[PDB]
């Protein structure tokens, strides 16, 4: 079955800048940025559009080793994107694939708001936690906050 899970954040970047960086640029920049959450991401198949597969490699000691994720659609007109999980971490016999969906909306005061939905496919019924969930959101949320200060003491990166 599906579990559907909606939230919303804000940043102080502009949407198309935050997006050319922490999307776009992602497998190069959260390692730099956050290497205590992510220590490497690899290119596995693709060049970057539907179908891409990238390994992401977590720091020891964290809960998983790695997740594979698929990119599944890229929306550079209306900043959004769409990625899946594919393998590694939780994916098994009773997690078959997270579904992500990211869109980054411009707001007037110069900042973004990013909408996230993250969608579990469970075999048949089995159910997902609170804390599964919770731990997703806190690690996009550290991921953005590094990212975020990149691109604020860095102003010639990602124009
Ligand atoms: C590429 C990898 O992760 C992201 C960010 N998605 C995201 N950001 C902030 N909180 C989240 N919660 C689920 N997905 C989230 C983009």
């Amino acid at each position: 079955g599906v579990f559907n899970y909606e939230t919303e954040t804000t940043s102080v970047i502009p949407a198309a800048r935050l997006f050319k960086a922490f999307i776009l640029d992602g497998d190069n920049l959260f390692p730099k940025v956050a290497p205590q959450a992510i220590s490497s991401v690899e290119n596995i198949e693709g060049n970057g559009g539907p179908g891409t597969i990238k390994k992401i490699s977590f720091p020891e000691g964290f809960p998983f080793k790695y997740v594979k994720d698929r990119v599944d659609e890229v929306d550079h007109t209306n900043f959004k994107y769409n990625y899946s999980v594919i393998e590694g971490g939780p994916i098994g016999d009773t997690l078959e694939k997270i579904s992500n969906e990211i869109k980054i909306v411009a707001t007037p005061d110069g900042g973004s708001i990013l909408k996230i939905s993250n969608k579990y496919h469970t075999k048949g019924d089995h159910e997902v936690k609170a804390e599964q969930v919770k731990a997703s959101k806190e690690m996009g949320e550290t991921l953005l906050r590094a990212v975020e200060s990149y691109l604020l003491a860095h102003s010639d990166a990602y124009n």
